[PDB]
């Protein structure tokens, strides 16, 4: 990170990496 913006688009980056993964991915980021 190094501003607001880029940490907002880093946890955007992260919430796709969980969605991309699996579908209840919130609960276990890269597990069923």
């Amino acid at each position: 990170c190094g501003n607001l913006s880029t940490c907002m688009l880093g946890t955007l980056t992260q919430d796709f990496h969980k969605f991309h993964t699996f579908p209840q991915t919130n609960t276990g980021v890269g597990t069923p």
